[PDB]
């Protein structure tokens, strides 16, 4: 290229994701890191699909969440369609095995940014839901930031290949007897492993004596390291349920005592008014990202109810009211 891309001046190429180059830049004036993922508009157009792509982004334009890598622009060139996406140079597990066994202030502190993380999908019926190893970065601060952008291993190893259960690359489609993959249940179930592998270091249902040998699932997970708190066992427990059925929901998990310990302001449960949607200082950058027109959404929003924009405003509103709790406060 040109060396530069909007703000960003090209800086390396830190891997290879399938429609292009993963690259490093520096806002110009700013020095921030980003990381910029490219995308032909080329192999684009090759593969008779490109309005779910440049749907499901413009989409993303909208999700700013404390502990969900940002999508903070998309920038279109001649050639390529390149997402500015957050930068982070951590991953979560290397942290876990290198702490090896972690305090319960601190899973827990990790536990509650990754449960809030996906609520706030769950809420905004967002798909940034896979949970493996590689999703889960980790920030300067120890902070987690969900990844789910096709980057595998890019940001923290170097390594584009990096695959794992639940993605065509790793195995065949039917091994996943699953369209429900997308059940809300089945991200309880990820974050219950996280959190015994946070806790106790290693993975459950390991057979007792040989170490990391895996027995077997069953229905429930009654015996666990007896320095696991009773409020952690009985979490661990409800959440690494074989029937998804009776598995605990994020809405109870968010109620548990164990869970609301140290919980962050900015972390706090929201029952939300709801009400005016008459403030022009989020009408207006409901328009620079989603597209769309200011008579449209000021329309859109006198409306009897809930288009696609009585939801992106509340979306908005939403990222704004924990952007305040985050800064506003120590």
């Amino acid at each position: 290229s040109k060396r530069h891309i909007g703000p960003y001046i090209i800086r390396e190429t830190l891997g290879e994701g399938s429609f292009g180059k993963v690259k490093l830049a520096t806002h110009y004036k700013t020095q921030q890191k980003v990381a910029l993922k490219f995308i032909s508009r080329q192999l684009l157009k090759k593969s008779d699909m490109h309005m779910r792509v440049e749907r499901e982004i413009s989409y993303l334009k909208l999700l700013r969440h404390p502990h969900i890598i940002k999508l903070y622009d998309v920038i279109t060139t001649p050639t390529d369609i390149v997402m500015v996406i957050e930068y982070a140079g951590g991953e979560l597990f290397d942290y876990i095995v290198e702490k090896k066994r972690m305090t319960e202030d601190e899973g827990r502190r990790f536990f509650q940014q990754i449960i809030c993380a996906i609520e706030y999908c769950h809420r905004h019926k967002i798909v940034h839901r896979d949970l493996k190893p590689e999703n889960l970065l980790l920030d300067d601060n120890l902070n987690v930031k969900i990844a789910d952008f096709g980057l595998s291993n890019i940001m923290t190893d170097g390594n584009f290949l990096k695959t794992s259960c639940g993605s065509p690359n790793y195995a065949a489609p039917e091994v996943i007897n699953g369209k429900l993959y997308a059940g809300p249940e089945v991200d309880v179930w990820s974050c219950g492993i996280v959190l015994y592998v946070m806790l106790v270091g290693r993975l459950p249902f390991d057979d007792e004596f040989i170490p990391n040998l895996f027995k077997k699932v069953n229905s429930c997970v009654y015996v666990m390291p007896d320095f696991l708190s009773p409020g952690a066992q009985s979490l661990i427990r409800r959440m690494i349920v074989a029937d998804p059925m009776q598995r605990i929901t994020i809405q109870e998990i968010r109620r548990d005592p164990w869970f609301n310990v140290n919980l962050p302001d900015y972390l706090r449960p929201m029952e939300e008014v709801q009400g005016s949607y008459a403030d022009s200082r989020i009408v207006s950058k409901l328009g620079e990202a989603m597209g769309f027109s200011e008579d449209y959404i000021v329309e859109a929003l006198r409306s009897d109810e809930n288009n696609e924009v009585k939801e992106a405003y509340n979306l908005l509103h939403e990222n704004q009211v924990i952007q305040e709790k985050l800064e506003h406060h120590h």
